[PDB]
């Protein structure tokens, strides 16, 4: 009992002396969940700090990200490679210690945390990850994966939609092995957090078909022991409301001062009084160092771990070696031949295609819709449905849920031993945008399939007719956003998203059926802009992307009549083309030349390419393709009339 | 029973008849759903289909949006202005039937819907209004506000976290007279909905303080004057979960096929015969019209009210007067002069301030905040919190749920008598992207508060720093998006903001303190862009917006000890500057000399305006500011060395 009063308040005051060096973050919760932290890293979790990969370590996620100090106290305590130097770093430029958790920038960070919601629900996707990995490869007397997804929320990570969202579908898909803690403070950053939430939250999760559970004190170390056994032998995901003290032993406690400012100098000594800590900053007894170090535990779970993937190598090869393969994230050869493609065809069918093609020659590969699986040709031939009595599924119906997918996604795609790709109309990319940008920030390659992306989508009308999106999502760093302009463009535009590791990609398909270009022009997509067709001595250039490209290539015919000769360019890709050594972009888009693009979406980025550009800057409207689309200004002569008007 | 009976199938063939016409659209829930609209528009809902904007008339708003036949036939039925040969053009090109509802198209619809979530949403923010008007006008024998929100949902509607959000904070302020309808018909889009939606839904709703009612059969009108009766009598908002059958009376009944497509000649003859509906398409027997007619009673309606306002004009003339303004949307007398600033501050406070001044004078102006009250400083002296114990509150605290704070800022603003805003960091605009969106959509002039608008916020880090978000709201077509450079240009931003009553407005506000400027000077803010400091015979222009033009103004300066003349234009509003005449433009933007723009955000679009940006076209870092702000190159030196390679 002193061992582990000694070690949490080590958490406590790493954290109090931190915030207050740096004079800036959030020492309240770190405060009144330090119990929790000290359970879990020492008691409860598999895990080696030597190596945060470990494939079979169970992982946690700070959802509530500004307790940031909280996770980095018991990575620093427990052996992790984080020197107490960064934690006197702590929001300071190129620390290792971020205000917020940055998963790839610290060991030991499983998600990039700090927008409430998105950690609690991409740890929905780690856990599904987990459970069809295990699926998979699991066989009598080969347990090779068998690990639990924990997570600490706060109040606000539970009033995000998107966290509901993901919960009903862990309830639905059973995800016995997700365990998530909430910090039941009762305070919020506008005060006492009843201003606004009032909602009895575990009758809600019951609801959603979770096992919901009270630890009345965190301080009660053995009432969070048997919550937590309770918790694994049932056979639904468990939230567990844990009873805290924001700001415990300060003069702060039970008050929102105590979760985003330091304490001051004033509270921090009658902190130490109160709790009895004798310790300068930073400093912490040898025996807690002691007590706490988890390198050798680590190394002997590691060890078992890798003893057994011995033996399953011995009665599996096969299996053996997919599993590794997949688990390093080497993908297999990718097929160069694209399918055969005889007619008119959207660019969602050809995805489609391209899908059939490629997922017999990926098990790893995951895929699923927002409710629109027949809308967004995303299911696979050979694929099925995953479900509680089909754990093998490799397609998932996340129903109407876009924001929980993409945090889902994400979190299959962090989990390792999966790619996951989920689609929805483009126009609802907004209904998911953070967890896109949270994908770019961690740079996990997550695939969001967006198709009918644009006003030819149709009757729907302006409320499902992409305007700004495009030039929305470009602007976003670290995404790739490719718009392939017909079935083989399409094909390329997959192996593009499947071989980019660094970051997310946003295919953008057509509902609309559109011409075929011919699949030696449109490997061309690999420069991300190419010549779709070029001219002798061009005058200028008609550049497009998507479904415009045969808009383009109709004007520059129109313009041929006239004696004017004008290339096409495709540019499927503006971030591709972008990174393309400055020879290549220049012959493509030769200097002093005019150049008119061709868009269906906002104008706003096109200069950046264009001297004139054909685009839509205004919502759209409901009527049928293509009388909508021509009506609305797109048409090859508008285009070169553009262009005419350059020359 | 006869005319009951004959009058629901009037409903369900008008839709299966236009949607076979237009061979686009969904048939099947407006067949099911039939006897509901009929319940609802001929007995329970008091609305005059001469004037569907008088104020005291309920409202009722189809969430499920692809449903949009069922509610114009209905409304064709009751006498409202939209003729047969508006049905007969459902999904046309410049019809009054667009594929989805759109608010100020058709007569009698409320809300724009069609993106799932947000029809029951905005409904939260019109029952608010309601609610809160009544307890700010009604006096004792004067009930001049008393009315009922009614919403259909379908599945889809209660999976998105949105409608969670609202739900959460519709029972947290006990909105007694909202009541929605589930179409609980057991089908998605990718089939049989326990696909993904699973969910004990009315023991969620419960959880959030809810009633929930069952009707076993919509078609049971008895049943459903009963729930609608029980709801009315609940000082709880309430849910009712109602049975019915997609494509109902037809060979795709309780079929996902019965969803989104015409149901095809052999299911429409079927369909006739199988409800005994011997009537040609589009043929309504007079019986149903003089029986659906609701003219007289809807004129007799708001005529009775028309003499309580009367009433009430000779019992109180001033709250009459007020009243009448407010509904008129008419804003009272306005402050004409900036508060009075001395040091430098963050524009945020200077909103901040800006609203003590403006709040006073506008009983209408509603604010709010998602949890970050202190963080946005949206609450302004005078304003107290509203609560079920004080409905006379003009501020909310949405907690974090920026989504349906979205949303129900835009139900406020469309329902009449209020102009509300409410705030988040300008990260968080994503988590309420669809809500800005359909205010867009529909030109409802709600006002979007965003602070920490930069890297320059600091320490938090990139997980809460924008990048991407001004320019992906500035492609979006009918928003106005302001950044003010400092504490004067703030002030008159919110004019702006609140004299644009065409579509929504986002004031992108600063978290560190920024230098003030003069006070006459910022009114060019009103221009959305002006020359703010120039110079004689100028070599170049510094274009920037918000706290860059700070940074330009000392790289001017830093040019001029080179002796390199350069003017700094500040443009706090792209879309305000590009609507003044081109000769302005071309004043303040001198054709033919370089322009370098200075902006702590993506790069893509500054090529409209300038020939070189210094921006940010990667994720930010955790560090305090200036450092963060300065080692990311936004330094005099960096503009500076950027100009100077142009000249």
């Amino acid at each position: 009992r002193d061992l582990e009063t000694l070690s949490v308040n080590a958490i406590r005051f790493l954290a109090i002396d931190a915030v207050e060096k740096a004079r800036s973050g959030h020492p309240g919760m770190p405060m009144g969940m330090a119990p929790l932290a000290y359970l879990l890293f020492r008691e409860v979790m598999r895990h080696n700090p030597l190596d945060p990969d470990w494939p079979d370590r169970d992982r946690f996620v700070l959802s509530a990200g500004h307790g940031s100090m909280l996770l980095y106290a018991v990575l620093h305590l427990t052996g992790y490679d984080l020197p107490l130097e960064e934690l006197k770093s702590f929001r300071q430029w190129g620390s290792k210690t971020p205000g917020h958790p940055e998963r790839g920038h610290t060991p030991g960070v499983e998600v990039t945390t700090g927008p409430l919601g998105q950690g609690i629900s991409t740890a929905v996707g780690l856990a599904l990850a987990e459970r069809k990995l295990a699926a998979e490869f699991n066989r009598p007397g080969h347990v090779v994966v068998d690990h639990y997804t924990y997570v600490l929320a706060s109040d606000g990570d539970l009033m995000e939609g998107v966290s509901g969202e993901a919960a009903s579908l862990a309830g639905h898909w059973g995800l016995s092995k997700l365990i998530v803690f909430w910090d039941d403070n009762r305070i919020s950053i506008d005060g006492p957090t009843d201003l606004a939430f009032t909602e009895d939250v575990l009758a809600r999760y019951r609801a959603y078909g979770w096992q919901t559970l009270r630890v009345e004190d965190v301080n009660d170390l053995e009432a969070l022991r048997k919550a937590i056994k309770l918790a694994k032998l049932d056979e639904r995901p468990t939230l567990i409301a844990v009873r805290s003290h924001i700001g415990f032993g300060s003069p702060k406690q039970d008050s929102a001062k105590a979760h985003g400012e330091p304490l001051g100098p004033e509270a921090v000594e009658a902190t130490r009084r109160n709790l009895g800590w004798p310790y300068p900053p930073f400093v912490v007894p040898e025996e807690v160092y002691r007590h706490m170090d988890m390198r050798e535990k680590g190394r002997a779970w590691q060890e078992a771990w890798e003893k057994a993937l011995e033996a399953y190598a011995r009665a599996y090869p096969d299996l053996h070696q997919e599993l590794m393969r997949r688990l390093r994230g080497e993908l297999p050869p990718l097929p160069e031949e694209p399918p055969s493609f005889d007619k008119p065809i959207a660019t969602r069918a050809a995805s489609g295609r391209a899908l059939n093609l490629l997922a017999p020659r990926l098990p790893e590969l995951l895929g699923g819709s927002a409710d629109l699986t027949p809308s967004n040709n995303t299911k696979a031939e050979g694929m099925e449905d995953f479900s509680r009595a089909n754990p093998l599924g490799r397609y998932l119906h996340f129903g109407v849920r876009e924001h929980a997918m993409g945090a889902i996604l994400n979190g299959l795609n962090l989990h390792g031993g999966y790619r996951a790709y989920g689609g929805t109309f483009l126009v609802f990319s907004d209904y998911m945008r953070p967890a896109i940008r949270l994908a770019a920030l961690m740079g996990v390659p997550t695939v969001f399939v967006f198709t009918h992306d644009s006003i030819a989508l149709g009757e729907d009308g302006p409320t499902h007719q992409p305007v700004e999106h495009l030039m929305s999502l470009r602007a976003m760093p670290n995404l790739f956003v490719i718009r392939p302009a017909d079935a083989y463009e399409t094909f390329y535009a997959w192996l593009v998203a499947l071989r980019r590791k660094e970051g997310p990609t946003a295919l953008v398909l057509t509902r609309q059926a559109v011409p075929l270009l011919s699949p030696e022009k449109a490997r061309g997509l690999l420069r991300g802009g190419y010549v779709l067709e070029d001219v002798e001595e061009p005058q200028g250039v008609l550049v497009a992307t998507g479904s415009e490209v045969h808009l383009a290539l109709r004007a520059q015919a129109l313009l041929r009549e006239k004696g004017v000769r004008v290339r096409v360019v495709s540019l499927p890709s503006f971030e591709l083309f972008a990174a393309q050594p400055e020879a290549y972009r220049k012959e493509v888009l030769p200097p002093g030349l005019p150049v008119v693009a061709v868009e269906a979406g906002a104008s706003l980025g096109w200069e950046r390419y264009a001297h004139k550009v054909v685009a839509l800057d205004r919502f759209g409207a409901s009527a049928p393709y293509p009388e909508v689309y021509e009506r609305l200004g797109f048409t090859p002569e508008r285009v070169a009339e553009a262009f005419l008007s350059l020359v």
